[PDB]
Parts: structure tokens; sequence; C-alpha cells
RNA sequence: GAAUAUAAUAGUGAUAUUAUAUUC
RNA sequence: GAAUAUAAUAGUGAUAUUAUAUUC
């Protein structure tokens, strides 16, 4: 073992008096201790002729396997056996003997659900304990909320079975939408409902020993000024008339250069795929023409944003390798045209990439703050967060490519090393080098997130810089630090009411929630028997029929018939994974020319070879009528839905 | 994931063709990540409609974690389900669920002998493929063996029945007791035929990559000798000869000081002390419960003797002191009561000679020299110290602590059950993986070629050095003729490596047999228990405990008794180590109440639902009732009395 | 094609430093000779000359590296020669150096050409190579040649000196016990040699063992056999020491009583008496006694060391070439024909069996049964050992795969011992050292004897001492290999400083122990036998060529003395052998000397080791071994007689 | 392939779009 | 014949004896 802080101890202390509670600690102070404790004491209280046994929920697999191998090394010695179940080794497998035949089982969430939903496993009175990790993502329709929907069910009900005790483990519980103390005090009061929490856990008496091991960064708000347009009247008569060679077909009733004209395009090019013509032949071509030329549009729209937050000379590189690809996908005449346009006048680009006159002035301040930080400091550790995947390579290609920043050592983390730049990490996940400086890229997002990104920099001297050239975003963090107040605040209150007048708020929201739920159920569909072809969205070809398409387990969709297998062409998978029972040996796309329009996956599913795809790559079209419907769910696409049969 | 050594592919080579393989190679090159390639491919080998399921054996409970910890990480992702079973997590669980749930198992030995002897696993045929670590220790009756035993008896004999693929794991194989080459060829054969194998793999191709990665350490011999003249061993001489004489009182006994034969022969006249009989029980009581102390202080006088040889003097009174107190904390006896006032008589001499420092251990004086010549040269050295007894490792920490000339030096421990140099007595194998140490100093410490060869794990980098410091000439000798037998085994192997593998297999098979049924003659005894009931005196204060008729028999191993009677013939101290063996339950340790004696006994354990005590018959003197004749026994399996199966009842 | 830790080997020297160069024996080091030498003479401009001279202590080596020297330097224009004692003489040096760029040289002869002035300085080379470095030391030629080079440095001449490095696998450590001793030495050894850089591979390492494979060695401790040959010999020898007490007023076997007995044996070549004629005899008796014991000891040595036969063959071997039986060496021969029915019954006898020779076969069976092509080479500290072993290998049958050779094709050869690495080596898979253990830096080498991989080697031995004496040497290699390692750690200038002040130190040492000419007693003095104290001749007639050889012109001596063939004629400077001398008289034969054909007139030189010196007045005798220890009227020889 | 979450944008909202991340 | 080196054994050592090897 190893000595503890006496805030463990005291964090700890309400769950091992049997008490549902929410522990709400700073990140990194080592949250995985108090599990152990709480788990080591929950396990031991027991009597002989009765044993316990704990589930652990963490929600991504890095999680699930430290914990896990954790859990394994730490228990195994006192006599109990650990395992875990994850998606990749749950099928096919007794998952109630797995249970039953532990002590200890470490689950990511999605696995318990499906479990329960299928019967393999009766009730949660199995358990003793449930712990989740992440506590606060146990609301809507999350899996932790989707198991907390059962445990509420079952204590709410007539039938009543030994429930666990539920500890939940967070950094932040939220606050929600809440303009004031008393509204966010009703979010909390609504997560404990959906927690079955009857305490709040903080750190109160030991608080002077937590804040000598997790230290709050200093957090500094960079506010820069935009740039003062080399890149603006180049690309504008572009997308002028690239929308009217598209206006040449017909006639269609909004700045440009922003997330509305991006929302304009998609619509419209999801307005263009459902024109009905006689011709037909020709109609493949106005979409397939109109297809393009918004392909073209919103991709142009993106990297005006690029350069409009990143480096203009990226900017370009980004269309350069979207026409390369469009060049790799097969020639058009149209493609080859807007090709022909774009390169026509690149002449007078790449130039303009290459001038220092025109310089986006927030990488310039950016480049002052790391090379600040580094003079002061050359053994920093520096991790920016950004919007995009894009901007990623964008600003590491930024920071090679200049001799300012050749201290840098930039590493990647999206989907050794001096800077490590990222999108955005879910929850706190497994740790990683500890920051001494952590650079916000016009990224801002809720106030959890806000706390968590804390851990990044949790020792003394770390600092955080927040750079914008939006006051949006400034304001959207303090109104964050306000929330983080009010949140802390409500907690110190709820922490002053009686455990039982609490107890009775919380099941009367549990009870109304739980009527809410239950009423909520509807007569959804009624199933559309009349056959409806389902063609290309691009090409507008036939694909297929209602009548041909399978539904396999109430969620993936194939086809059967010889008659399909020649409408489509396949390229093995980039990155084949393994979900469910089913396997991605490889890609699907359309065949009509070199359209090439994707349309699903090619799966092994047991002993069967077939492809799977997905409504929202075709146009549901009636072979009666003739109404081109558009469904982006394959659950809002009512039909005549005939489960997979073996037979076939 | 990533970067194979081809040194690893050439080992997995054979083991990824389904032959039963023994793997030889340096400790320290990787086995692990060449265990984790042959099972991987073991288990993607098998089609869809078929499952395979590999079982890994540790012999130790840190490799045990360590493995299953690795196996866990590595094939989680792959999706197979990795699982575990130690001596902790045995009781009350369906293994048979367990075993087939998953598709890696990790065990100790002896969980699957166990369970294949309760009949719980019906065959190894479930298995598709078994890995042993440290395969070795294939030999005799270690838990290795008695698995090998069953898959030979199950191959051998009309079972039919699919037999695993079988890999063994090790640094060297050894040779035995042979002299010569042609008989450490037939003792590596024999080994081969005691796990099924046919195939050795060793590097040959990638020998110039395996001796970039682990280098062999630079041997030396450092012989010197012990005290010219002590003044210690004269006056511990002469308390020997004072109570010797004390002892000789009572006895006449029908040989040299500070030696092992004095040691036996103590034990032995201590032993013959105990099955002194007499009719007055009270004259009994008072003369055994006095030849014991005497004798164990003797023997504790011996043990001084030993420390003083192989240390300071300072270390042997410490220790002497240490007992002296410890059974002054006991409680003062009147047979002991004069023993520590002659030893308390001497001890201005002791100590006073204790401190003069022209007489000091040379040995040591060698072993600062190399240590001080040692971190001159590199002051960032690890040292690791290996040592015989514990008593050594305490004398020797103590000895660096307290010496300004190795004021730069901060010593550990590691026995059985940051820092410059590490002082241990022995690890079993290769054991878990430590630091590196470029200096790895024998301290009158030699062990079988196998050690020797997993020592040099240890330090398996480049300009690492290893010492052997003694002042016994048979301790080099045991050496260098282990460097032989190392020559021999690897020339055996080199030799075997050419031969035919059917005729290797042929080979394997006759010695198979031949040992299957040499296994099947005699090995089948049945001592008759005398029904009769036998008294169980105290071996130190010759007090009535129970009858045999009261000795109950626990899982055909462990004994306990009955009745309230019993209960008051002994007390309890919380025990120092409480542990949780099979399906018992350490609570306390159990001695004797007779005024004075306080004799171990036994300990205190809650098995099920019952509070019983469980003895030894090591500590307690058989007298027969009708005969009147007292014996002596050590293992209870050797007082073939009529056994008495436990029962919830009485 | 170069190897790298090669060029790493040469990259010191090649920038004009002073280096010794040390690196496993096999790994080629005459490449990296090569090389520097090249980059050493095209380095000079044309007003210039560069002048290389390569010393080698063996004529074979000299040969080899000659050979070698010239078949690559004569393509570039370079001349390259050679001179060896063989022509040395009747050739004018001097300007033999001069028309050549490369000059390979036994290290004896430009010692004595700068010791004749035939050469002025050092000053005429500009780059000096020494092939097995480690020998520069103390009275060694190398050591010689490295004083004229210090005395010019020193000295306050300002004259240019030659660039000098050196080749080893091991500089030794001499008797050092810790790191600093070790360190010391080495740095007076690099300030013998005038070293500022020591190269060793560090860089390449891994190349150098991919290379060069270090043999796995083994010890074999035996016991000692069992002995009744013991005594039974004893006794024989302690009769003998009887009948010497009888005429004159400890542990048989070692060498303690040899050395007591060559003492002893000096001890009565002085016993003096007036009759001159008992004198003779009483002396002559002493002689044979001492002379006979001295061999019953090494026969009860070569008995120890080898089987009963071997040491029995050796004395019936000896007294019948002592025979041509004397009246006094009658008694010895019918009292030793009065041991040999004793003797050979047990000689013959199985039973008692030398567990050195049990071992030793074993070993041999061992491996040869492993690998029936092994090559093995085996080391003895004797002659004697050569032969006794060659013949307990021809004549046990368990042996009967062996070819026994000899070093002083086949399956193992048998050897004595090698001066330093040699030449040209028969790549050995086995090495095999009977009783023999010399030091760290022949140890280093003996690994040349298999730098192939595999390779093994054994040390044979009953006493414990050996194998003590071979760890120390291991532990000084650690030594040696961690002294080099932390003195290419320190500053050019700091190594520079030291080494100056060591030479300086060690300058000053030999300066001050030269001591004067001792007065030569010009007095005359009667030279005689030893053996039967009989008068040879004066002082006077005897005169001394070249300041190193002594004749007599006399035909009274001539008469003195009986020629006999030489056993193995040879050349040396100016002189040329032919016969041999011995004592004129009936039973005495003791070797006096040899006869030669100095020139042009043929003289007798003999030795004083054989003759001792009475004098006219007092009539003390006295012993010399050397003649530099017997000062006299030194006439110098010349040829008018 | 499907589900879930977070952020921005259009909207009165149920929602929708995009971006990002996760899980099965 | 002379010179020189290495090892062993005596000696506090300077040295000596012996063995082995080399060289002019
Ligand atoms: O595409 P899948 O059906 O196999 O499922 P998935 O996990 O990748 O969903 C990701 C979504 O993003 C789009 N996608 C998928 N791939 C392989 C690519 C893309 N988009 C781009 N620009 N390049 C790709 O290679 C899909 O629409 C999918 O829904
Ligand atoms: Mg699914
Ligand atoms: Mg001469
Ligand atoms: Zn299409
Ligand atoms: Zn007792
Ligand atoms: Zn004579």
């Amino acid at each position: 073992p190893f000595k503890p802080r006496n805030y463990q101890l005291e964090l700890a202390l309400p769950a091992m008096k049997g008490k549902n509670t929410i522990i709400c600690a700073p990140t990194g102070c080592g949250k995985t201790f108090v599990s152990l404790l709480i788990c080591e004491h929950h396990l031991k209280k027991f009597p002989q002729g009765q044993k316990g046994k704990v589930v652990f929920f963490a929600n991504q697999i890095p999680v699930y396997e430290q914990q896990k191998s954790v859990f394994s090394k730490y228990f195994e010695r006192h006599g109990y056996r650990v395992t875990g179940i994850s998606g990749a080794t749950a099928e096919n497998v007794p998952v109630e003997q797995i249970v039953e035949n532990n002590d200890i089982i470490i689950l990511t969430p999605q696995i318990l659900v499906n479990n329960l939903k299928k019967g393999t496993i009766p009730s949660l009175s199995i358990f003793t304990l449930m712990i989740f990790d992440e506590c606060h993502n146990t609301s809507k329709q999350h899996p932790y909320n989707m198991i907390m929907f059962n445990y509420l069910d079952q204590k709410l009900g007539g039938s009543s079975g030994p429930l666990p005790q539920v500890i939940g483990l967070t950094a932040s519980v939220g606050v929600g939408d809440a303009k004031n103390t008393d509204e966010a005090l009703d979010y909390i009061c609504k997560l404990c409902a959906s927690l079955d929490a009857s305490v709040i856990a903080t750190v109160k008496h030991n608080l002077e020993e937590l804040e000598q091991v997790v230290y709050k960064p200093q957090k500094f708000f960079r506010k820069v000024e935009s740039r003062i347009d080399k890149f603006k009247y180049i690309i504008a008569q572009l997308m002028r008339d690239t929308e009217s060679l598209a206006k040449r077909i017909c006639k269609d009733l909004r700045e440009f250069g922003t997330q509305k004209y991006e929302q304009w395009i998609v619509t419209v090019q999801k307005a263009c795929m459902v024109f009905q013509m006689p011709d037909k032949d020709e109609e493949s071509r106005i979409c397939k023409a109109l297809f393009l030329y918004t392909s073209h549009l919103r991709k142009y729209n993106d990297a005006l944003i690029i350069s409009e937050h990143a480096r203009m000379k990226d900017a370009l590189d980004y269309l350069k390798d979207f026409f390369s690809n469009v060049r790799a996908a097969g020639f058009d005449e149209i493609e080859q045209d807007l090709t022909q346009r774009f390169e026509e006048k690149l002449q007078e680009l790449e130039s303009v990439s290459r001038d220092p006159s025109n310089e986006n002035p927030k990488l310039e301040d950016l480049c002052f703050i790391l090379q600040e930080e580094y003079h002061l400091n050359p053994e920093t550790i520096t991790i920016l967060f950004v919007k995009t995947r894009a901007l990623v390579d964008a600003l590491k290609n930024w920071i090679e490519g200049n001799p300012k920043l050749s201290f840098l050592k930039p590493g990647i983390l999206t989907g050794d090393h001096n800077i490590l730049i990222a999108t955005s990490v879910a929850d706190e996940g497994i740790d990683i080098a500890q920051c001494n400086l952590v650079i916000l890229y016009e990224y801002v997002g809720n106030v959890i997130k806000m706390i968590q990104t804390r851990g990044r920099g949790r020792a003394r001297g770390s600092k955080c810089f927040l750079l914008t050239s939006n006051a949006g975003v400034i304001e959207k963090e303090q109104i964050n630090m306000y929330k983080e107040k009010m949140m802390n605040d409500s907690i110190l209150r709820l922490q002053t009411w009686d455990e039982a007048v609490f107890r009775e708020k919380i099941l009367h929201i549990q009870t109304h929630e739980k009527f809410i739920r239950d009423s909520q159920e509807k007569p959804k569909p009624v199933p559309d028997k009349e056959n409806k072809k389902l063609l290309c969205r691009k090409c507008k070809a036939l694909a297929c029929y209602t009548a041909d398409v399978r539904v396999i387990e109430e969620c993936h969709y194939t086809v059967l018939g010889d008659a399909f297998k020649e409408c489509f062409v396949s390229r093995p998978h980039p990155k084949p994974k393994q979900f469910s029972s089913f396997e991605k040996r490889a890609k699907i796309f359309c065949a009509r020319q070199n359209c090439s329009h994707d349309w699903g996956i090619h799966v092994k599913y047991k002993t069967f070879e077939i492809p799977v795809i997905k409504i929202e790559s075709f146009v549901v079209e009636d072979i009666a009528t003739g109404v081109q419907t558009l469904y982006s769910k394959w659950k809002d696409f009512h039909f005549e839905k005939i489960p997979f049969d073996p037979a076939e």
C-alpha cells in the first residue's frame, strides 16, 4: 500500500458509511486511491455467509484498461477476483457468469445497458456497489443515465430488490443553463436525483493539504485583432459564380465566409437531389453537377475559415489537397472545369501565401507568447487546443515552418515532444505528460471542461492562455468562471441541508422524471408497406428497393439479391474497426461512371459477407407517386422493416 | 506492438509451427515478447468455428501479476479474455467456468495440480497451448513435473484426448550431476522428455544482434583469509565449554566449535534430550526444560561464532545480546537466569574486543576495498550483494552504515517473507526485474549453474562486473566447475540440435514410457495405523498436551485438537504475519502455558465457520501409553497413527 | 577495405600526436601501421622529406613487416629497406638510412649504431614506430632508443624530434595493487615513449567485438599424485648427500633444494688445499656429487609434472650421456643400477598415474569428441615437459587421434613460450596451459591464439597459487582498462605536464644512478677450471675483443682444451661459430666456451662463468658469472698475434 | 454501420446543420 | 660468446639462482 492524503479519507468517508454519494474533487488529486479505498472497505465490510460485488464504470477504453490493471493488481492480494468487459471481449461470452464469478467488474456502460436490455442480466440487484467515473455524464440519453433509469425504475416500484450503493466521481457536477444560484441548485438536485445520491462529498477540513497538491493555473485572456484581406478579394468571385453556374441550371430563392453560408450550401445541396425530371438521363447530369458545385463551395468556405484562423498557406494547401483528391477519384468535365478555373487563379495565389506582409496577427501573438514562456523556461511543456482537426497539422506546419520557433517539437493528439497539439479530449481521460503551459486557440467549451482542463497543469507555476480574435469567446469563458462559483456555492449550500429533506426532494424529482419518461412513450410509426426505390444521392442512379433491404439487430441495414451486387464498388477500409458482432472488411461506393459516392461499408457478419448501407447516402423515391424524400437517420425512415433471416 | 528483435523471431519460430519447444536464451533478452508472439500467433491460427486456450505457468506471484498485466493489456484489444488464478483467489470459485470463459489463463502450477487432483478439471485437453516459465524446474516432484506427469499419463495411455502444445522458457536447462558431455546430453534429453519437447530453440543466426543487447558480465575471484588470531572465538569457546559442562552434569554425551558439524551435533543432542523420561514427571519437566535451554544457548553461541567468522564481532555481539534480551523479555527462568549472568560476566571483555580496530575481518576490508575502488571510478554505480543468511544481510547493512570509509553508500534490504547498494539473500530463478546492477558481489555465496547464468541478468550492460569474495577455496572450485558445466550444457544442446527431429522424438518417447512405468512400481505402500492412543508431550517442558484420539486430520494435511481439555493447555499471541492458505486463515500463534516454557506449538486459524488450533508434530514428542516408550517425529505423515478425518460434528 | 575501428585507432596519430595504441592481439595492427605511415609520408611538402623507422624485436616480424611495407609503398614512390643482424655489418648504415624513406630495424641495430656514433641523433627520422611498445622499459633496446630521444629532448639541444607511435595489446600495470598505482605506472610508460595519447576502440567497439572474440577461460585445479617413487629415489640422494658429507664439513624435490645444491656447489669451487692434486680430486668429487644431485632433483620434479617413466628415461639419458663411468661415478651409476629394478616396476605400473595427465587426457577426449577437427595448442614451462608430454601423447592409447608437433600439418602443437604476439599463428580452437602462468600482458596476447568464436582456454594445475596468480592478472587487466579510460578524460596540456615532469624525474634518476668506473687491479691472477681446479691460463694472456668477448693468446692454453663440433652453429656480430671448447683433462670434460672464426684469424672465445679466479699473491679463490663483474687489466685484442 | 455526448450556428421550441470526441 | 626481457624461488631491498624466450 501507500500513505494516503487526509482529504482522500475525507472524500471517501461518506461512501464508506454506506451512503449513495457524489464525490466532487479537483482533477488529478488522486480519485483512483479513493475508489480503491471505498471498494476495499465495501468488500471487507461483509460477513462470511455473504459476499459483495462491485462494478466500475469507465466511459472510455484507456480508463478501462488503467483502472482494470490497478484494481486487479491491488485487490488480488486481498483475495478478490477482478475482471473487465469491453466491446472487444463482450461477444460470444456468458456475461452473467463472468459477473457472478467475480468480485470487481470494470465495464464500459454500453455493455451493461445492452445486457440489461437483452435480458442476460436480470436486475442490478446482483451488484452491491456501482461506481461511475465522470458521473457528470449521468444525464439525457447517455448510457450512465440509461443504467440509472433501470436502477430507479426498480427502486420506484413495488418490486423490491437489494439495490447497490451508488458512488459518483467527478471534478464538476455542472449547473446547466442556470442564470442564478437557485437554478444551479435545482440542476445539482436533478443530477443527484439521476444518481440517487444523498450526499455530495467535497474537501473541507483538509483543503490546506489539497491546495498544496493541486495548483490552479493562472488564466490569462488574450484578445487579438483580426487580419487586415490578401485571401478575401480573390476567392470571392470564385464563390460568386461557382454558385451561379449552379444557378445556370435553375433559379434558387447570407454573407460569405461564415457558418451560415455552410448551412446554406448544405441545405441547398440537400434540396437539389430531389429535382424530379421526366428526362431522368440528364437529371443525373444536373444533380451530379450541382453536387460537385456545392461540394466545391463548402470546401472553399473551409479554406476561408482556415485562413481566418491560421496560415493562408494552409488555406491553400487545403484546396490543393482537395483538388488533388478530386483528380485522383477520376476526371470529370465539370470537375476538370472547376479545377481549371481554380488553377487559373492559383498563380496569383501561392505568391500571396509567400509574403510576410500578410501574416495572421493571431499567430504572431502566439509566437510572442511561446517565445516568451520558452525564454523564461526552456524546459516548458505546452499543450494546445484547437476547434477542428484541420487546424491541427495547420498549426504544426506553421510551427516547423518558422525558424523563430525552432525550439519546438510538435506532437499530435486527435482520434520526446515539447508541444502537443490536440483537438478536444473527452473528460479527464488517461493522464498524459504534465504541462507547464496550456494554450486555447479559439477553443472554449462548457464549465466542466474548464475545470477538468486544470488537471493538465496542476503543478505550481502552470499557466493557461486563452487566445482568440472574438469577444464572444471571452465572455463565454467568463460566464463559465461564474458558473463554477454558482456550482461550488450551491453545493456548499446543499451540504447544510438535512439528509432526510434532501432525500425526499431527490425522491420527488425522481418520481417526476419517471412519470415524464413513462408518459413519453408514444404511437410512433405506421409502417408504409409501399415499396420505395432507393437511389444514389450524387448521380441519382438506382441503388435498390425497400423490399430488398433487411434490418439487422434493429439497427443496421443490408441489401439482399444479386442485383445490388452490380451497383457498387469496394475498396479496403482505411480504419478496419470491429463493432458489435460485425467486422469492417471494406468500404462501399457507387458504380455509375466514376461517381464513386460513398454508400456504406462491407462487413463480415458471422458467416455472412454482406453490404451495410446508410440511408443518408440515398434518396427515397416512391415507385408509385414519385415524391423523392430524404432521411438523415434510418429510424426516421419508417417502412416495412423485415428482420434479417439467414434462410433468404 | 513494434520492433521485435530478429533473434526473438528466431526463438519463437519453432514454437510457431506447433512443435513442442524448450527455449534457451540468456536472462534479459526479452522472453516476455517471445511469449506474446508465440501466444498471439497460436491464437490467430485457429479458424472461425474453433478457438484456442493458452495457459501460462508462473512460479512466483510477482511474475504472475506482471504476466497477467501484460497479457491483459496486449490481448484485450484483439478480443481475448485474459484472466488469472493464484492461491489468494482459488477458493470457492468455479475453476472449470473461469478456465472455459477465458482465452488466456495465468496460473501458479500448484493450482492446476490441486484442481486436477480434485477432478474439477477433467483433462488438459481443454488447453491448446501450455507455456512454462522457468521450465528447468520440471524435475523430481515440483508442480510442473506433476502437471507433465498428468500430460504424459494421458498421452502414453489409451486416452486419445487432444493434448496441447508445450513450450518451456529458460536460460539454462541444467546438467544435474553430470561429469562429462554425454551425461549432460542425457540429462537434457531427460528434461525434454519430461516436457514432451522435440525442439531446443537457441540463437544461432542472430548472435551478433543478441550479443549487443545482452552482455556477459566479467567475473572475478577474490580469495582471502579469515582472522589471523581471534580473541572473540576464545571467549565464546570457553562460554561454550562452560554451558556444555553445565549440560554434561545431567547426562554423559556418548568435533569443533563454530562449525556446522557442531550445529548438527547440538541439534541431535537437543533431539535426544527430549526422549529422556522420568517416573517423577516433575524432575522430567525440570531437567528436560533445562537441557533444552542449554542446547539452545549453545546453538546461539554457534550462530554467533559463524556470524563473527563472516562479519564483525559487533554483529555476533548484538546477535547474542538480542537473543538474551529476547529470552529475558520472555520471563526469566531458573535454569536460564544463571546463563544471562554468565554471559554478562564476560560481556565487558567481548565488548572491549569488539571495538578494537586491529582484529577486524579482512574479508570486509577486501570488500570495502572493492567497493571503494569501484565507486571511485564510477560514483553512480548500482551494486547488488548476495549473502547466505539474513543475519549476514543485517550484519552487512549495519557494517556499511557503520563505516566512515563507505559513507557514500545507501544500503537496502531484499530478503524473503534511492539506494546505491542492495543487500539480498537469494532470488529464486530470474524473478522480477529490478534495476540494472553494473556490480554484482557474491559474499561467500554459490549455487547451481542455472543460478550462475541467471545472475548475469542483473548486470546485462556493457562493463558490468561480478566479484566472488571468499575465504574458502571450495567456493571458487564450485564456481569454475559450474562454468565447465555450462560449457557441457551448451555443447550438449548444440549437438542435440544437429539431430533428426524424428529420432529425437523417438528417444523422448522411449524415455517417457520408461519413466512412466518406473513411476508405476513401488510407490504403493500402506503402513498400518496403530489404533493405540498415544499421549503428546511438549518437547520443551514435557507437559501433557493431548491424546492422539483427540487429534483430527483436516484435508489430509493439517491437524487439530478437540475437547475443552486441550484449551487449557495453551495460550496465544496475535500472529506477526497472518495469511490465508487454502481454506484457512491465520489469526494467532499458539504457545504452551506451563510457567517459564512458552514453547512454539502451532497456530490458531479460522477454518470455514470453525475457530480451531492447528498443531505440528514437529513441536511435540509422542508417548506410547502401552509400551511407555517416547518417540520423536518431525513430519505428520511420518507419524502413522490412526487418522481420524475431520467432521463438522463433535 | 579498412575497418572503422582501425581508422579510429589511427586518427590520433594522423594528427601528429605521439600515441600508444591498445587493441586486442590480431585485429589488424599492420593495416593501421600502413595507414599512419602513408599519411605521415604524404604530409610533407616538396622541399622537405619524410623518413619512418619501424622497429621489431623478432626477425620473423621484421621480415613480414618489411615485405608488406615494401610491397605497399613501392608503388607510391618510396624506398623501403630493412636491416637485421645477418646484414648489419660490413655496410655503411649511416648512408643506408639516408637513401631510404622507410627503414625496418631490429632495435639493437639502432642502439649499437647510436653508441658507435655512426648515427648522430634520432633527428634523422621523423616517425618512429615501436612494435610491442610495452617492452619500452628497463634495459630493453627500445628504452635505450627512447633514452637517446629523451636525452636530446630534455637536454639543451633544440633539434627536431620524430613522432613516436607505439603498438600493443596491453600496456601492463607492473605490480600495481590499486587504480592509482596502475594509473601512474601507465603514465611513466607514456613518459618512456613520450606519448600524450592512448588510442583505444570506443566508438566502434561493436565492430571490434564482431571481429575479435574473447575466448572463454576455464581453470582446472587437480591434486598432486597419491608416492613410493618419491622415497625410493630420495634415499638415493640422501645416500649421495651422505657420501658428499663424508668428505666435507629440508624438503627434497623443490627449487629451494635446487639453488641450495647450486650455492653449495659454488661453495665447493672455492674450497682450497695446499696439495693442488688432492684438491682437484676432492673438489671434482664434490662437483660430481652436486651435479648428480641436481639431476636427481629435476627428475623428482618431472616426476610430478608428468609420468614416472619420463623422469626415469631422463635419468637414463643423463647417466648414459655423462659416461662418454669414472671411478667416482662408478659408485653413483652402480647405486643407480641398484635403483632401476625397483623404480621401473613402478614406472610401468598403471596404478600410479599423474592426476594432471588424467584430467588433461579427459579434456582432450571431450573437446575432440565434440569437434573432431579441433586445433589444440599446449603451453608448458620447460622443454623437458615438452618432450615428456609428446611422449605421453603418442604413448597413451586413448589419445590415438592426436598428431603432436613442436614449437620451441599437425593436430596439436606443444610449445614452451612465445615472446609477445609473434607472426602468423595457427588459429586454434583450444588453448591449454599446463602449470603455466605468466603475466597479464602475455595473457591478453595469448587471447590471440583463438580470436575466432567458440575458442576455449584451460589452466591445468595443482598449485592454487597459480590460479590466484592468474586471477590477479585478470584484476590487473581491469585496472589497466579503467586507468586508461580515466586517462582518456584528461586534457592534453595537463597530461603533457605530468609526462614531462615524469621524464625529467626518470632522467635525473638515471644520471644519478651512473656510478664511476672501478679501479682495474692490474696485478695478475690465475684463471683455472671449476670442475677439476686445473690451471687454464693467466689474465695477461687473456685479451678482449669488441669490449664484449674474451680470447687467449697463447699456445700453452691451446693445449689445455679440446674442441668438439657445435650442436647448433650460428653467426653473431663479426664472429662465426664452428666448434666448442672443453677441458682437456681425461675425466673432466667441462664447458669452457667456443672456438670461432672471427674475421681473419680463428680464435677461442671463453666465458668467465666456467672459470674460477685465484690470486698469484694471496691465493684467494673467487667466482664470477659475468665479465662485467670481473674487473681487471682489459687489454684490447688486435690482429698482430 | 449505429448509438451517445459536447460546442457553435438558424429558430419561439420540439428540432435541424456542422464541428469535435467517445462507445457498441 | 655477449646482451636483453618474462616467470618462479630466496631477500626488507639493492640483488642473486634457475627456467623460458629473444636479439647482435
Ligand atoms: O465510414 P464508416 O461507415 O466506415 O464509419 P466511420 O466510423 O468511419 O464514420 C465516420 C464518418 O465520416 C465520414 N468518413 C468515413 N471515412 C473512412 C472518411 C470519411 N470522411 C473523409 N473526408 N475521408 C474518409 O476517409 C463518413 O461519412 C462517416 O459517417
Ligand atoms: Mg449494434
Ligand atoms: Mg657483440
Ligand atoms: Zn452514384
Ligand atoms: Zn511447554
Ligand atoms: Zn677442468
